[PDB]
């Protein structure tokens, strides 16, 4: 509104969650997840696991464009570790993403992911929170 | 090294292994279909789940609040997300919008400053430059 970057979008969404820690997520008109505290063992997804998801797509997406720009296959792979950290009105998320490029040499590979840590939009809005790290990796064995 | 992520409350892991047109998955948990989000093809994306991901949040942490003002859950979360720019110049912006239906506009506002400071995913966006929140009394528009 004030920020004018929201005037003409490429695409918008909306989520909404109105329910109990024991709940549910959704888009409207979309995908319904069910949500749990991360702290017990009911099923249900959190917003760690949903982070998580995010960042592992967009950055998979990013890294998708950078091997297509290259002329390359998509060989590529990205697992994200969300850490809860701290205490009442004091918590944190932690963020760690691994990327592996299977098709390339080690260098390619860290080259790719210095390319999509600067590009990818998740990795962007993590940029300055000081709990965001990535790594180049060959496996996730 | 960062110490922080030596004895965690909680962990998980987020992979994306596919294409585009694929799927991300928390191993032994939760699997969403993905996609481009400027196609009509089935599937979530990385602005959904990261709506998902701080819309649940809020909602958990706005639960806390009200409990410690002994008032009951009524509040609600929608969180919209916004893809902008184009080819290696992409961003994502956040608006999250915070309703306590139980209680007046100047209290609702109250506990959405309370949530804003204490939700993990928000203290992730707050250095961001993309991230806003408001309070609202229904969600048109």
């Amino acid at each position: 509104m004030q920020d004018e970057r929201w005037n003409h979008p490429l695409y918008t969404t909306t989520a909404i969650n109105d329910e109990e820690l024991e709940g549910h997520a959704y888009i409207p008109g979309g995908l319904k997840v069910q949500t749990s505290s991360p702290m017990n063992d009911h099923p249900g997804t959190n917003p760690e696991q949903l982070l998580g998801l995010s960042l592992s797509t967009c950055l998979e997406a990013t890294l998708e464009a950078v091997e297509k720009e290259h002329g390359l296959p998509h060989t590529g792979a990205v697992r994200v570790k969300v850490a809860f950290i701290g205490a009442r009105a004091e918590y944190q998320f932690l963020v760690h993403a691994q990327v592996m490029v299977k098709g390339v040499d080690f260098d390619t590979a860290k080259a790719f992911t210095n390319e999509i840590e600067n590009r990818c939009p998740v990795s962007k809005l993590l940029k300055n929170s000081g709990n965001y790290t990535i790594e180049t990796v060959t496996d996730f064995k």
